[PDB]
């Protein structure tokens, strides 16, 4: 059981899935350090955020929990095929980032918020988060190398 994954009940049907405490991830299927990854990311910002303001919106206004329900939106988008994760980036980030389709680059440990390192280190390559909290905002955050 690869680091950070539990095993739970769903809810509505019952049947187990797996869930990971680091990067919010769940799935019904059983899952499975590097000195880097690479991983995108599409930052949702909301009123209590360190810089309230973002390319797309001089004062961001909307609440916390506003900002999750967005970010639960894309996620079920991005896990229904209906849109990619890379045109919600480029579309909706709340960050510089996403003029290139929300890409931050290689990292090591040491040079990102703690929140957003744990989860980009604890996901396998290809696999994207769920809601990961930083003084930022909420992020989704896809690692792709």
């Amino acid at each position: 059981l690869p680091p950070g994954w539990e095993k739970a009940m769903s809810r509505s049907s019952g049947r187990v899935y797996y869930f990971n405490h680091i990067t919010n991830a769940s799935q019904w299927e059983r899952p499975s350090e590097p000195a880097r990854v690479r991983c995108s990311h599409l930052l949702v910002k909301h009123s209590q955020s360190r810089r309230p303001s973002s390319w797309r919106q001089e004062k961001i206004t909307r609440t916390k929990e506003e900002a999750l329900e967005l970010i639960n939106g894309y996620i079920q988008k991005i896990k229904s095929g209906e849109e990619d994760f890379e045109s919600l980036a480029s579309q909706f980030s709340d960050c510089s980032s996403a003029k290139a389709r929300g890409d931050l680059g290689a990292f090591s440990r040491g040079q990102m918020q703690k929140p957003f390192e744990d989860a980009s280190f604890a996901l396998r390559t290809g696999e994207m988060s769920g809601p990961v909290f930083t003084d930022s905002g909420i992020h989704i955050i896809l690692r792709t190398e």
